[PDB]
């Protein structure tokens, strides 16, 4: 039996306090757009930039552009989480979303849109 991400995390966090940060970071993931060590470099960057770009979130001609801003974006989430604390979970997805937000030409429900679009092509 096969689910999108979306519905195997949630099921993986129902009975978890922390699952309002735990289930989008569980589908980040699952979507390969960060690691499962949650680091965030060229192979996450690459396949996060072509989802985006498929589902016309920015022009294809920006596709330079929106790699520069989340290899930006990985760095400053890194720096960011390092002062964290052992048991504060799941914030890498949270801080990439967040920063990858603060580009002034990505517009949240355009995006949004996409990537549940895109959960529902993955069968896992």
């Amino acid at each position: 039996e096969f689910e999108n991400p979306s519905k195997k995390c949630e099921e993986k966090f129902k009975n978890d306090a922390s699952k309002m940060a735990c289930i989008p970071h569980c589908k980040y993931q699952y979507y390969g757009f960060v690691a499962m060590d949650n680091n965030i470099a060229k192979p996450e960057i690459r396949t996060f930039s072509n989802v985006l770009i498929k589902y016309n979130v920015v022009d294809k001609s920006l596709k330079a552009d929106i790699r520069k801003i989340m290899h930006e974006c990985a760095k400053k989430v890194k720096k960011q989480a390092r002062e964290d604390s052992h048991w504060l979970n799941c914030r890498t997805t949270i801080n990439y979303y967040r920063c990858i937000l603060t580009d002034k030409r990505i517009g949240p429900q355009r995006f949004d849109r996409a990537i549940q679009e895109y959960d529902k092509t993955i069968n896992i």
